[PDB]
């Protein structure tokens, strides 16, 4: 079995870089706290007991309210009068830093105005090793460079609006199957623990960890550790990933929270680098916690050093201050658990005051315009044989497919969006929000047509192929809408247990396209989907005159696609993943079977860095549509590639020592931390207090009281100055990684008759034997008027040209010659240059 | 068994009234025709053989093209790039002469531009004796006066746009069950003929015939005779209804066509007053006809007098000339049978040229605006507890019910509209058109809300009561859409064989309302339906703050209802029928069982004139919402009723004689009418020519050749001058009926704060025993600004105050005292006056 070696102690915060002032303030206030006040910040109060999906204990003596933590990465979950933004995969499709930032800002505004302190997003894990992975859509792209940039901008936008962002899921949660033992049980498997993702150190650094470095460098306040194991150590107690990679190497100064029921042990997790238990209980509404009283006891009995729990509270408070939450705080003004105006303060048990739990605060502002715009700008034009844009003089339009129409249960009619009924604007699970409304394609396009003389019919039963054919036969243009859905592992839709069982269109989609294309010579296909689908059977049909991929656009879906189809927006999105001929062209099969007996199933990441386009390139598979590809209503030309070497400082591997750990504040006698007698204990609520000064009894852990060496690795309680890792030194790693080595410029010209955007892309060949032919490094979306030329300049950093050396435990720019390729897809790379050796 | 007495001969045209010039011209051209040319005009060419649902033969020698006849009363059937207008029942709900006319004009323009010569509409039969009758919605109202006025205006509009209108279905086709023997067979009944409607002479005159008098007086070109029997004599060979009532009494100068396969015999129909056989064959694609060669033979063998077939051609050509079709003619530029560009000229057999059969001509003009308007103006506000109009600042709107949503097969996805899927904008059968598009309530209201900050959810599964409740709970206002559907007898939807099996909301509708009202304190209910529904289970729920009936609004449905709900239009429609507590409150049960053994089922019209509100009034049944009732966003008051007796000419019962019948043109030897040698005969096509000069063989009728007295009533071939009937004398009867006897005026005032329309109504009590307490006679829709007053002046004619006297066979103003009642519904009649004797 794969083994995750120990890395201890859990590094303590030090106010490095831009965290200096908030670290000082965090220390100042945590120094004033009692042990139980500190424990309160670290532990949620239990599932469904307050307003938000996660809520910490409060520190009322110091005027610190409970931190409210709320899903999702695309909008506020379980609320009202809020917006539903396009999914993260759409943002990836924009290839646009500014739209990622703006979306982050707009989301942060809405979260803030509902009284939410922590947004549980954005996501770069799963990255997207498996195209059928159920949650890839919540993130960005399988490409680490593209994902990292847009992850970071999203984080900056959320945090500039005064809400803590949470980089999730850290790390290697690349599939839903077996992510949780009780879920697997409920699906009829018998396994003793969650799936283990087994991955080598090079691949970890060069692929899966890379976007998390970006998040740390961008100043992200929190990281959410994952449900799965890595090398058979749970995400929320993996000392290698949390202590060594995230904290020691990347220099992360904020706090690690668990995914919901991803916390498995009190002492183990705390020493392995967890900082916050959510939603606080052992299991939902168990009325027990791995922390709470257990964390109080674990400190009181001398096992968990005071400096470790102090560090947790310093990290949490530093983040809270870093986004200015102390100045922006407002109390939650909604409830996650009901839409009623009135209800019990503690919903799961019907206790506390019966009070106004929803104030119905309109937080939407004008964010609808931004959502519409991102929807248009994330629409990838894959094929256009002079079909588009439409004129609005078409004699008859046919709108075809269930994906054009309405969810007859309402936009929010399926809990957690757990269905594929009507237009697919949002995929399923906890990465969801309630729609304030949903504009369907049927609605938007009919409205467009009815401004002129056009006739229009909408056939939204995908199983009525006779009716689809008949409408298609009469039409000047047939607009076919189709979809493929997936989601979080706890929710099964038509037997798809989060992960999608195939990558074929749902709801008879291939047959809708074929029936339409057989009856209409001008058939345009629009795909709403969580990721790539198989299009081999119909994409080159001579009647399929248009193909677009529109992802999961949120509330303005219809309007976003109409804008593109009628030419108000000239599409300029590029594919953020590869469109292959078969499922098998992708490699990386999901682990769908209990492949380790009754033990934890094992998923070995033997593909290494060769996922998505890197796999296709290595195995010489030809994509139908490649990573980075998309069309436009104009044409562009790239020319005049130049490389400017920059006078850069040398890389200095980091050396020396940290400071020794510090205790902040004092801990007294066990008696100080017993429950106050007049406090009415709410049932199932998780408090920091102990029942009595009997510590064994107050914990109730039937294995309580062993000597440390029986169950705690060496060094886990060592508070001395520790060595600095060579690849450490700053936020996101050694600052020498982010030294600029080269400026690379290229001319981009709009050679056609319509204004539009191009996405020029810079790929590098790092050189040497089992390195990918190309990996993406830089890109930009540039708007050009007809005939306009602009020179695009980007930079290559040391890190962009480096490889992870497992022996040095450092990033190294290898002696192999490096070559750059510039173009407008991962396969349309007409320009190139050999780079000189960099300093 | 009820018996229909003989009335013969079939009266011949005489260019009466406004028909004088076109009669002259018709005679002139028919005089030039050979027998087979004449027969060609009288007989369709067979089902699915040419472009239109009906097409006559042509007269190419005289440059007369084939007459193209097309459904429906609400828009062109089986075509493209056309409009779908609101149904006739919506027109009735407007109570607006002008909207009826304008809709007629708009329809006529579209029919004309497709190359259609005859619109198969409008309808006043079924009138609406049975609230569950499947086709009442195609017509106007069970009230004859309201129906007659709006029937007539519709006819005038169609004909002023240059298309022949067809007054249908004549007469007593009050239900779909058993209307046709083969339909009944297909539904598992064994009956030897169609249902017979048995109805007394008084009731016929005072109720069912009345709107047809209006049609005739309005100059209607054609009448379609019905599938049913009247007193056990088929509609298309009933000598009493066609010869005596329509032709002799009402003076009808145009032509009678059969409903499609309603023609039952060659000689019998011709002498009983039929003028045109549609679609021309005995049964669909039989390749035989009751006329065609049989009519040629029936003349050649001396049975059917020449004057009878000449008269048929005169009546047909006179109608064609009356609307100016000779100047407006354009060839049909579409096909009923396919939407493909190219196809065979003769669709059913794939013969003739393979040619362009659809030219896709856009005939819609700007008619969409008129459709949206009529939709708004036909929406009856039944209840409003300060819910309406909406502001567009409502925080969250819930749209609830399948009737709010889309037909997922497309607007035209069910053949002949034979389903109740998504919003109900058009009911089913032949009275249908293809939508150019359909705006759903979901679409229009979401669009409205999205102009502001309102959140909005649409739950359009009427079975997902949990989802309905949840959305309703969150809403500031819940807009519940519900429906009830019906249609023509040939098509069964969910076991409803045209006629609806009950008058309860379809698709779980009562439950949708209740679920919504239990969860939302501001629930507005919008009903789209063919006619009245039962609302007793929720109408007075304290959370039902609004109730509207929007009928069948056609293509702009969503926009029409949004206009009303958001107050761009202040609703002023009144109910054109009664909303009762139970089905039983209406009386008039349908005949749903083979009630006469294996014979023709019998339906006796024992209720007489007492249908709809007249029944309620007689049996002291209290309607939930009465005939003529509707609310508005303002209030009105009526006052100062005055009655002025007028200096009227006396009624003179008509006397004297007609002219004797005339032959127009000559008939030669049988050999002149044999098929021409070189003519390629299209299979199944109905031609006027005979196979040979052997007449018996050319007919092939296995009972051919009896002496007349064995199977033809006395007088049926009598061409002598005939007596004029006392109640005859002009178009729609004796012109003394239309003399004004009283001028009646009343003041109407808008006493509220919004501009709006009121519909003042004048009812009369004709007096005597077994007469209704009140019957509607006059009405008008009047627009008033807040505080504005206007005086409405109308008249009462002799006919308005008369009764049909079975002994005199005449209309008589009886000596019983008459009283008038003025108000704004059939029960809100605060003003009254006894009339002096005229
Ligand atoms: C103060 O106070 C406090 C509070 O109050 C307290 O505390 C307490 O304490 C106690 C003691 O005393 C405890 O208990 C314990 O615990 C433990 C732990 O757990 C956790 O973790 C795990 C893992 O581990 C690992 O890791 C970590 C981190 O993460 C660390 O820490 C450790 O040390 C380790 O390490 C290792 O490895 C790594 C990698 O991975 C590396 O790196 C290093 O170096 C090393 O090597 C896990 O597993 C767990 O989990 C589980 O559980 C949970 C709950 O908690 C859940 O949730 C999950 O799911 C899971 O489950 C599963 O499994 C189980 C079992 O366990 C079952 O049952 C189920 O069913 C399933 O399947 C966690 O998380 C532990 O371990 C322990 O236990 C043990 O013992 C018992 C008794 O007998 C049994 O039963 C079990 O089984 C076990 O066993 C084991 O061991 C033994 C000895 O010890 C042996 O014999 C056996 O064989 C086994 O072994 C195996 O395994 C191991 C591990 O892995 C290895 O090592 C080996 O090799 C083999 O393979 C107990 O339980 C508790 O916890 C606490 N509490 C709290 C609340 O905190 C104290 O005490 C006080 N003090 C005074 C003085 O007073
Ligand atoms: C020239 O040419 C031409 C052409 O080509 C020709 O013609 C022809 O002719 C033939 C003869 O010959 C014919 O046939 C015949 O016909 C008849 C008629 O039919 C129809 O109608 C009916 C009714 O009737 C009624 O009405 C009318 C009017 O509307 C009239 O016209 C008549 O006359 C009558 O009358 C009566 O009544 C009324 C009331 O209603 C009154 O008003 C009066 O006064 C009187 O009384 C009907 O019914 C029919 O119908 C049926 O048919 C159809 C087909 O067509 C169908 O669609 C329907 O549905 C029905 O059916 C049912 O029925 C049947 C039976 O009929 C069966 O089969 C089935 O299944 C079902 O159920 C029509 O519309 C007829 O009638 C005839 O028949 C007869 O006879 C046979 C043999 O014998 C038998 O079978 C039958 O049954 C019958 O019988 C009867 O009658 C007889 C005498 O006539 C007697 O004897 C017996 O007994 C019986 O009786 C009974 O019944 C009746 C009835 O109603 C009564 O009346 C009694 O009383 C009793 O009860 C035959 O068929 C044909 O049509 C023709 N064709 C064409 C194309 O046009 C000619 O011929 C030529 N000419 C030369 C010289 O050559
Ligand atoms: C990849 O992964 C996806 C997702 O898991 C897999 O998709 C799933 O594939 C299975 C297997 O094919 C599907 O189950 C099938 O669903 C069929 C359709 O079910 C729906 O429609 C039924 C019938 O609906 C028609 O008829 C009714 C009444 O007769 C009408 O109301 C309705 O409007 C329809 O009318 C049409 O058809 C009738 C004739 O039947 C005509 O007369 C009409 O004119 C008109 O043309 C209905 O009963 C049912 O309740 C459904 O609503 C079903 O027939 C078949 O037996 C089977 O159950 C899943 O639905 C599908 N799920 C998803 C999410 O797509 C996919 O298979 C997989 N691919 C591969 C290659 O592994
Ligand atoms: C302190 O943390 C410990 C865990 O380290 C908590 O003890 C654990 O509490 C859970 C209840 O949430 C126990 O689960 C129960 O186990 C029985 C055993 O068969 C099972 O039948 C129940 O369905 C349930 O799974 C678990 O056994 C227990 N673990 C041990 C080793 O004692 C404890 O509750 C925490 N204390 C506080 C104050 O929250
Ligand atoms: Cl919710
Ligand atoms: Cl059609
Ligand atoms: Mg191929
Ligand atoms: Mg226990």
């Amino acid at each position: 079995l794969a083994y995750s070696p120990p890395f201890y102690p859990s590094p303590w915060a030090d106010g490095q870089g831009e965290w200096a002032e908030v670290y000082k303030r965090a220390v100042d206030i945590v120094s004033q706290m009692t042990l139980t006040e500190k424990v309160n910040l670290t532990t949620g109060t239990g599932w469904q007991l307050e307003r938000c999906v996660g809520q910490t204990g409060s520190v009322p003596r110091l005027n610190i309210p409970s931190l409210c933590l709320q899903d999702s990465p695309l909008g506020i979950r379980f609320s009202d009068y809020n917006s539903a933004f396009p999914a993260g995969v759409n943002v990836a499709a924009t290839w646009d830093k500014t739209l990622a930032y703006l979306r982050g800002q707009a989301m942060g505004e809405e979260f803030s105005d509902k009284g939410i302190d922590v947004q549980l997003g954005p996501a770069a894990g799963p990255l997207g090793a498996h195209p059928d992975g159920g949650r890839n859509w919540e993130g960005f792209s399988p490409d680490p460079a593209l994902t990292g940039v847009l992850f970071a901008e999203t984080i900056k936008g959320i945090q500039d609006a005064g809400v803590i962002a949470t980089a999730k899921h850290y790390i290697m949660n690349e599939q839903e199957h077996f992510r949780q033992q009780p879920e697997a049980a409920g699906y009829g498997f018998n396994v003793s623990d969650s799936l283990s993702s087994n991955v080598d150190d090079k691949t970890m650094h060069e692929l899966y960890l890379w976007p998390f470095a970006d998040a740390v460098r961008a100043g992200v306040g929190a990281v959410m550790c994952s449900y799965n194991q890595i090398n058979n150590s749970y995400g929320c107690e993996n000392s290698e990933t949390l202590n060594k990679l995230l904290k020691a190497e990347l220099g992360f100064q904020g706090f690690v929270m668990s995914d919901w029921t991803a916390h498995h042990s009190g002492v183990g997790a705390a020493l392995a680098g967890l900082d916050m238990s959510m939603p606080g209980d052992v299991t939902f509404d168990s009325g027990t916690s791995f922390w709470g009283a257990n964390l109080t006891v674990g400190v009181l009995n001398g096992t968990i050093p005071q400096w470790r729990v102090d560090d947790m509270a310093v990290r949490i408070m530093a983040a809270y201050y870093k986004v200015g939450r102390d100045t922006k705080y407002t109390p939650p003004n909604f409830s996650s658990w009901t839409r009623d105006e009135y209800g019990f303060a503690h919903n799961h048990v019907s206790e506390g005051a019966y009070e106004r739990v929803n104030e119905f605060v309109d937080v939407q502002r004008d964010h609808a315009d931004l959502i519409r715009r991102i929807g248009a700008q994330s629409t990838v034009l894959l094929k256009n044989k002079g079909a588009l844009p439409l004129s609005r003089k078409e004699k008859l339009v046919a709108l075809l497919g269930e994906d054009a129409g309405s969810n007859s249960w309402g936009a929010n009619g399926c809990d957690d969006r757990g269905c594929d009924n009507g237009t697919l604007a949002m995929a399923w699970g906890s990465g969801t929000a309630n729609f304030p409304y949903l504009v369907t394609p049927e609605q938007a396009i009919q409205n467009e047509v009815l401004q002129g003389r056009g006739n229009v019919f909408a056939v939204t039963d995908s199983w009525a192929l006779d009716k689809i054919a008949a409408a298609a036969r009469q039409a000047s243009v047939s607009l076919v809408f189709v979809n493929s859905d997936s989601g979080e592992g706890y929710l099964s839709v038509d037997g798809n247990e989060g992960d999608r069982n195939n990558i074929t269109l749902w709801k008879n989609g291939d047959n809708v396209v074929k029936t339409a294309a057989n009856n209409c010579n001008n058939t345009v296909v629009i795909i709403h989907s969580v990721g790539p689908v198989l299009i081999d059977e119909w994409y080159d049909h001579p009647n399929v005159t248009g193909i677009l991929w529109a992802g999961l656009p949120g509330q303005e879906s219809g309007n976003s696609i109409a804008d593109v189809l009628y030419g108000r927006v000239n599409p300029g999105a590029k594919s953020p993943f590869t469109w292959g001929k078969t499922r098998e062209s992708y490699g990386s099969p999901l682990v769908k079977d209990a492949n380790n007996g009754n033990g934890a199933p094992q998923s070995d990441f033997t593909q290494g860095v060769f996922i998505d386009y890197r796999h296709f390139d290595k195995f010489n598979e030809t994509p139908i549509y490649e990573f980075g590809y998309g069309l436009s209503y104009t044409t562009f030309e790239l020319s005049d590639l130049h490389v400017q070497p920059l006078n850069a400082s040398r890389y200095t591997p980091t050396s020396g020592m940290t400071e020794a750990a510090k205790n902040f504040g004092e801990i007294g006698d066990a008696s100080e931390y017993v429950y106050p007698e007049g406090l009415e204990r709410i049932h199932e609520f998780i408090y920091p207090w102990i029942n009595s000064t009997d510590l064994k009894a107050s914990s109730d852990d039937s294995n309580y009281g062993w000597e440390d060496s029986k169950y705690i690795p060496e060094g886990a309680t060592d508070g001395s100055a520790q060595p600095r890792l060579p690849a450490s030194g700053g936020a996101g790693g050694n600052p020498g990684l982010y030294e600029d080595l080269f400026r690379v410029s290229v001319k981009v010209k709009n050679t056609g008759n319509v204004a539009g955007d191009e996405v020029p892309q810079l790929y590098v060949s790092l050189g040497g034997p089992n390195e990918p032919k190309v990996v993406l490094r830089k890109f930009e979306r540039i708007h050009l008027a007809p005939s306009q030329e602009a020179v695009w300049t980007t930079t290559l950093t040391r890190r962009d040209l480096a490889n992870w050396d497992v022996s040095a435990q450092d990033w190294t720019v290898t002696p192999y010659p490096k070559t750059i390729y510039v173009g407008n897809s991962s396969r349309k790379l007409p320009l190139q240059a050999s780079l000189p050796k960099a300093q």
